[PDB]
């Protein structure tokens, strides 16, 4: 009986990852970084995600991930900006980067 084990939006409850799916890019799952407008994002970064709708096609533009392009993820629920996806690099090509307080963590 986990109590953490899925990750839902924390707006509408779509499931969207799993804690087993966490991964540790450049040795930690766990990123802080801003956008040009100055926000911090504390990111989470999955292997895997669900639920979700990734918005237009991939921008280089200011990654924060040295190799990848990223599109926006929304919630495919509520429309909610949970984080993004990002493609285009190596090992691995693709992953999913969440904004960790947009999501709730619960039972499966
Ligand atoms: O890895 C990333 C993705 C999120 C982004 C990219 C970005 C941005 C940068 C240029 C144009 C539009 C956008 N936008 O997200 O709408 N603002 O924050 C950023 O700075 N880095
Ligand atoms: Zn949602």
């Amino acid at each position: 009986a986990p109590g953490a084990s899925i990750f839902r939006c924390r707006q509408c409850g779509q499931t969207i990852s799993r804690r087993d799916w966490l991964l540790p890019m450049g040795g930690d799952h766990e990123h802080v970084v801003f956008n040009p407008a100055g926000m911090i994002f504390r990111v989470w970064c999955f292997s895997l995600a669900q639920g979700l709708r990734l918005i237009g096609a991939p921008s280089g533009e200011f990654s924060w991930f040295k190799g990848y392009d990223w599109t926006i993820a929304l919630c495919g629920q509520c429309g909610s900006h949970l984080g993004w996806h990002y493609e285009g690099g190596s090992q691995p090509q693709t992953f999913f980067g969440l904004i960790k307080d947009r999501l709730a963590e619960g039972p499966a």
